[PDB]
């Protein structure tokens, strides 16, 4: 997964916690 602080994605939300923020965790 991705911890709060990742380089997600808007059709990602490989945080642990679907914590992305159109492409921040």
């Amino acid at each position: 997964c991705k911890g709060k602080g990742a380089k997600c994605s808007r059709l990602m939300y490989d945080c642990c916690t679907g914590s992305c923020r159109s492409g921040k965790c």
